[PDB]
């Protein structure tokens, strides 16, 4: 009985809460046992009894005990939490909302465990994540509020985001691109990035860099058929979810963002050629309605004259989206967390270098107004590294796409530069 | 319509969260109109636009627009509750519990109602109350 002071906390806890008038009274007893054996602090005093009558309504005597031990007993953490979502799993749906109440309070202290000189605990709480996430696939009608209390408050604690976002690509991974898992990961993520939107957009953003520099290693024919297709899909879905409402913070990350979709502009399923498009008009919404720049009232009539030509059956074309009505409703999906879609209609049109340099040229002319607003800005610059980069290295997938961007936003050239595009031709 | 702006409020609010996801572009959109006909004061910019991908999760940020403006926009408070309480008995499971996530932060003004000289104001806010007493007689499950 001494090694599990946690488990037998939780069952007092639950119980507590019951519908049966007589079970309520054994579980007051059993919480004063505990608080007497273990000398736990709480904040009233408790005395057995026989005979009391408890109410049915007793939500906030619990959450008030459970809050508290919290606060001042925290080596009880990984016992409580693993216990206690294991009885959420038991319990009818009313009991469920009873476990949210008090479950709360405990998750922050996982900040003193996730460091703790890789002892097994670090594997711990990385076990208990995993419950979580189960949990949140599963109950559908809760999800509203799943959200605004489990995974709103992890994304405030800044010492715990990369491991949560570690498991969370994982996750995501074993299920394939179309999956529930990896739906609902992508969406989930919205709550956290709101706590921390710096953090966990520059963690995103680094990934995908990453990954897509790791296909020289393996060159293959078409960026599809390499095997890190399936990474660079489902991440691609996590910026589409943060670009709403500025939450990739274009301000510091608008030389990349612009990067990728040169490298992502019309491949892969029509699902996914629809959520380039509409990731691109996020960003351009998010610029007008930043409040970190100050941009002249010229040049936000400059930028709202290029978010509704976006939007023409002309750039439709581009992006290879033509014969569809609406970008929104092709890119989601009403039953993503019901079944996974089936991709179909493998045909896919064809892609032209020429269609590439309109669409890199109006994106040019996007960066380049703001840049007159901003003194000593360093975007262009830095599209242009990542450019050279990807030009003059051997990938048939990535370098043709590279070239005709890097001759579109440079503005010098030398000798040797001139002399290693003839070299690739011959 | 200038009569009725805690009206309009909970429409806008109700349906961005939403499961479709032209309803959730269009309520966006009703929302920017507001904000600029009638002047309230919310923490951010906001912009018309068609063509916006709203992600389906939008507990949070609903809740950051309503817990703004009851802060800094009291005189809606009425309005606002007889609607946000109507439209809870309409909706489905799930948005029931969206709605209250956001309903709170306005209870708090009722105060500022309890007493205001028995204009027939004070004989409203037990009105409300009535309607709070009938939902949690109905609702075993939350």
């Amino acid at each position: 009985p001494k090694d599990v002071p946690g488990t037998l906390l939780n069952i007092a806890l639950l119980n507590l809460g019951s519908s049966d008038p007589s079970l309520r009274s054994a579980a007051y007893n059993l919480l004063c046992a505990l608080t007497c054996t273990f000398n736990l602090k709480i904040e009233g005093q408790l005395l057995e009894t026989s005979g009391l009558c408890i109410p049915a309504n007793n939500t906030l005597f619990i959450v008030s005990i459970s809050k508290t031990l919290a606060a001042n007993e925290p080596h009880l953490t990984l016992e409580f939490l693993e216990e206690c979502i294991s009885g959420f799993s038991k319990s009818s749906i009313e009991l469920k909302h009873l476990c949210l109440e008090y479950m709360t309070p405990w998750l922050s202290n996982l900040v003193r465990f996730c460091k703790h000189n890789d002892d097994a605990k670090r594997q711990r709480v990385t076990a208990i994540l995993d419950k979580l996430i189960t949990m949140t696939i599963n109950e559908k009608q809760m999800y509203p509020s799943i959200q605004a209390k489990i995974w709103g408050s992890l994304g405030q604690i800044t010492d715990l985001l990369d491991v949560v976002l570690d498991s969370f690509i994982k996750t995501s991974a074993t299920g394939g691109l179309g999956s529930i898992k990896a739906e609902v990961m992508a969406d989930t993520a919205v709550a956290l990035a709101s706590g921390n939107v710096k953090l966990v957009s520059s963690k995103v953003i680094g990934r995908m860099c990453k990954i897509i520099d790791k296909t020289c290693l393996s060159p293959t024919p078409t960026l599809e058929q390499h095997l890190m297709w399936d990474d660079i899909a489902i991440l691609a879905r996590y910026m589409l979810m943060l670009s709403f409402n500025n939450s990739l913070d274009v301000a510091a990350h608008l030389p990349y963002l612009f990067h990728v979709v040169t490298f992502l502009v019309a491949t892969g399923p029509l699902s996914l050629r629809a959520s380039t498009h509409g990731l691109v008009i996020n960003i351009i919404h998010s610029l007008c309605t930043c409040s970190q720049l100050h941009f002249s009232e010229e040049t936000k009539q400059v930028l709202r004259l290029s978010l509704t030509e976006f939007s023409l059956p002309k750039f439709y074309l581009l992006f290879g989206i033509s014969k569809v009505k609406s970008a929104a409703v092709i890119a989601f999906r009403s039953s993503y967390r019901d079944r996974s879609f089936s991709p179909g209609s493998y045909e896919r049109e064809t892609f032209a270098l020429t269609s590439l340099e309109t669409v890199t040229e109006a994106l040019l002319e996007i960066m380049e107004a703001c840049m007159r607003d901003i003194p000593t800005c360093k975007w262009l610059d830095q599209w242009t590294e990542l450019a050279q980069r990807f030009a003059f290295q051997y990938n048939p997938s990535l370098q043709p796409r590279a070239l005709v961007v890097f001759g579109c936003i440079s503005k010098r050239v030398s000798h040797g530069q001139i002399k290693q595009i003839i070299r690739i031709l011959s």
